[PDB]
């Protein structure tokens, strides 16, 4: 009956609702096992530790994704970014443990030099094949006046990854030596401006800041004077829009809304 | 000019008088178009009806295809080699259904276009040699479009337009005896921000058909979820523009294109 | 606290004013020495000279950073770029001292063909870290519908340099041969849509637009019939925003806002 | 060692009783090899005769093909995407004739191979998985090789053995449940300075009908000129061996790959 | 008949002087049209000058083709690569005067930045398909202790260019705007120290240094006093294996033999 | 008088001895500074260490370039790279004192992923431009069956930034912020299967030895058993042809032979 539609509203729901069977209330229904895409050790933490908290107490599986080392993240002369590395590991570790993550994948790209390459993306389809996850967390490229490189190449990677994990020609060794083209079902930008997806993290949020402070060579005393009232800022922000006092926000889309989509912003 | 002490009045000014700008009839006197699509399938999905419409007035409209399609299937039968064959003769068909006669071929692999120097010589090739009056180019700046041959190709065309009248670019080009050429027209498709519409509810049964044809990329499973797709997008193009089904371009003088804070204010 | 406010609104108002001490009134107020980034000769004084001209007057050094040589800039088939890149040389430096511009850095890489590469920040951030400059002026690579690559590579590239020249691993050779690490603390966007900072230019238009006739190569009478108007209404553009007949518009955020911050667009 | 005072002493004491090397019998404990070709038909024309003689005496033989082969035809009639399908048929059929069961496909387009960190973790994948007891590339070092697939095809493939057994390279590989392996066995074919002579005397007519089975490459006008010289290569490697038709190997100990200025007097 | 050989030295022989009908007396029997390959303007008059002349004396057309602008080559701290390569065009015109030498194509790679890229291949290949020539002479890749980038470069990429210009799925959009495949018939490589064939450029030597000396800003009177002599030291190296006072060396193969030759260099 | 010199046997001999002035006898005459490229930490003891403690006895300085971090030269699934990076440094700076040498430069460039591009020169030639050695040692690119990518790229890279770094219009940058260009006097590769001087090692040998051991990563006693009857190998392969028991084999070129000289290889 479709041909027979003559208002754009109407379509639109009829194509959310019947087509596609999109779900805003519960999206994460049928979601298991999710990988979380952080570009440096504890974006994963700022970004959603609260949801990952929250995931984990459900019994869901939450891996991360490490893409950088974490190697120029230092103001100390005395710290080889060598040393900060190996002192990052044990930092994310640790973080992980407070929150429900067990498995970390290191991708061990050099931080600020993460390249937007067909390289990377195989990296990534090669875990998504293997761990055959049901959902992907990844930063949101399109974050106005994002200036770090390692950010936006790996959003953009990330969403490539997703795209071309089920498709057989594609890194096509990866099925030669016995991995299956896999599709996930569920994909969540955090870090972003355009949420249309909360979840309350008020009863989670001194864990939260305990995890992201697990994070010693990030935030000594004096840095963390500026960023406790930041990221309580950011969590205010979320809060608004949720009716809560603090949250995360995510931007959920089908995945056909990733391609040629007009109205794509219009959720 | 100097005289004029609000934007409101300098930009009308600048708009009418200055530039000449018209979005009234922005086709004017262009006999010749080139439709720049990153895959096989995108110039029929983005603009079939309007590239219908063009050819029934007699306008040559030539595609230029940025990769061969090699990664679009999940069937673990056909190799790349196979659906490039098969995706050309594809276009080959839907191309003949709109009135598309001469298809240029770049080759690069699906999902691995560069960014680089090198694709923008192969198209100001193709520009310098066809002199085309019009480009169309997919609007690189469309929200969430995460195909990476989609934002290279916008990007990329609009710097072949700009770059092919400058006897420095690709100055081997000029010693085999091509010329610069200025390109009058500059579309963009698959755009969030349109500012010019065309009717396609009469030709809308047609642009499906073209679409259909190519088999591999929409199996009735597939269409299930596509037509419905379309028809949606085109209804979002047909409220803006007062008709049911309709396909939206942006138009902008090609000034705007470069250092211009009120771009979007057109 | 912080803890125990649960208002967005005043949260952001108490991080702006109190925790980042940001100041749009008067941002300029100790900085002494500026590096205006401009991709291309001439992209310096078209984007902000009225601005450039009062800053040197008031006896703030000012220092150009050229990225490309101009190679490209002319439809005259008997001009080769590298008579081109001579020419355009020249007509920077007699521009340059019109406003009151003594130094000149080029990067020297070819019109067109500015990389975005890990090796064009460590030569932004060696000039950064020998110049020591308080404020950095660099083109909005998040201006709506700009086309030209060196113009968006220019604008990130500038941000990264400016990120990471306080980061003792980042090009490590130029702290072993005796360069020292550098924060900056002022940086500023031109060439943007969304200025939140105006500098009234009325005064200063008629020697601007002398500063950028000086560009003969880019700009003869044919092509000056179309570019006094067009300036003109940027300048008018700005000058509605500002309340003036004439301005130059800036965008200036608190470093922290470049990173992961989903409010950005709020100020 | 300590109280050596000859050069050739040493040597002869380095080769036979620290490293163990045998030139003599170099295949005693191998089972599985893989023949890494830059284009198909190069493992055929470089070592079709030797790998025959190998699936006889029941040794696993597995190809990888660096490239598509979608370069090698003058037809104007036959595209790139066709003609790679066209090879992949022809280098099935010619494994069928020697005893090869499994091809791997990397794809990389003929004359664009990169000499790259990701083209070096492709092969490492493949060496990891197969844990093979030996590996047969192109010598690197031919003299007057102009084709940059071939050159970078022998380095990439040394490379790749000398890293797979390296547990920091290619990390993710190792995450994923595959193991770090070491090659026993590293033999260089298309090589000017072998050390190491099969006979093909007896298996040439069904190299060269193995050869034949790359019709796209070996049409009868082209074949006038390559039967005399595949003869001339065979009498080259014959000549040293003291056999009529041989295929020559280059074996050195791995550790002569690395920092050994003696490595050119094995 | 070739299966019943059973000496190699004999199907050597055969295989040469029958099957490919290989000629080192006249190997420039049927060439009227030459390219002439240099990685930096003066590289085709030092390498084979002497050469060049007498190819022009006998109605041959010499062509040349320069990869770089020669920006890099002075030590004189006033003058810009941008100058130079200007200057390094005049005296490369005035050098191609004074032998027979009329179109020089100038592709603008910038001197020490050459790439061994696809694209370099495209450009050479696009030469030789609108010029159609029978000959190429480029610079021997594997000549010994060669630590020159450009030349190492320019040696492999004219040989891939003659290797490619006959294959139409190669640079497909050269043949789609209507040029045609083509196959040169000659390869010679100068600069080689395994040359099989020699020139005597005894009576054109004074002219070949005069032409060579036209490139003022690379021999100045100072560096001319060692490169005399070298120049006149290489001549006399050609000169012994040649029976004459000064020659020019080349390499020349049949195709066939730059391909998995293994008895290559036993010509 | 070279223009009437009829045999290359007289001229190569004048070429050396008199125009160039070339001294195999005592070819390090003038030298006080020198550079030590090395391509992993290790290369520089094992290639030469015996020759480096003769030469800091003597009161020259020898200062080490090491150009990667040594990530990957572990085969314990343990040992992060990150974690063997921080141990190799400590290893080296042991090494080093053991034999005279006070400062290494550290590029930092990751095991097996050393660029052969413009960045690695511009890094080499700002460290010859501020320490302005006399001499520089690196490995020989031209070393038959060398199958490691960084040590090919090393050599290669080295002997480009000498001859580059006395050109003003190379990294100009560099001439800005106050460094100057710098010729280099001497050039030795070590590492070489075709050397032309020798340095005596019997009685530094043992020394040699335990400053190798010295990288115990490296050195477990497993992988010694193979080694130190390598090392002795080597040594007494230098030594035959020194008349010596044990010796470090160097070729030593005028710089001018490497570039465009067919008999570069009669030295
Ligand atoms: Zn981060
Ligand atoms: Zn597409
Ligand atoms: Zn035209
Ligand atoms: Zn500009
Ligand atoms: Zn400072
Ligand atoms: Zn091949
Ligand atoms: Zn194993
Ligand atoms: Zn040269
Ligand atoms: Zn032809
Ligand atoms: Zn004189
Ligand atoms: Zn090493
Ligand atoms: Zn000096």
């Amino acid at each position: 009956m479709f041909e027979e539609i003559n208002d754009f509203e109407t379509a639109f729901k009829r194509l959310l609702n019947e087509v596609l069977e999109f779900d805003l209330q519960n999206p994460l229904k049928d979601v298991k096992k999710v990988l979380c895409i952080e570009p440096h050790p504890d974006d994963c933490v700022i970004g959603m530790g609260g949801t990952i908290k929250r995931l984990t107490d459900r019994g869901i599986e939450v891996i991360y994704i490490c893409m950088t080392d974490g190697y120029m993240g230092t103001t100390d002369e005395n710290i080889t970014g060598h040393e900060l590395a190996q002192i990052r590991r044990k930092e994310e570790e640790e973080s992980a443990k407070m929150l429900g993550v067990k498995k970390i994948y290191w991708l061990n790209y050099r931080d600020t030099e993460l390249p937007y390459s067909r390289e990377v993306r195989k990296d990534l389809v090669k875990i998504i094949r293997k761990e055959k996850p049901d959902g992907v967390f990844l930063p949101d490229p399109w974050l106005p006046y994002e200036a770090h490189p390692d950010h936006r190449a790996t959003g953009f990677l990330a969403l490539d990854a997703v795209a071309f994990s089920p498709l057989p020609n594609f890194s096509n060794i990866d099925l030669d030596i016995g991995l299956k083209p896999h599709s996930v079902s569920f994909i969540g930008l955090y870090y972003t401006s355009r949420p249309n997806y909360f979840v309350d993290i008020t009863d989670v949020m001194d864990l939260k800041l305990k995890a992201i402070r697990a994070h010693k060579s990030q935030f000594p005393d004096d840095i963390w004077e500026t960023w406790e009232p930041f990221l309580r800022t950011v969590a205010l922000y979320y809060g608004q829009k949720a009716g809560v006092k603090y949250a995360e926000g995510f931007r959920i889309m089908p995945g056909l809304f990733y391609h040629i989509t007009p109205f794509a912003e219009l959720i």
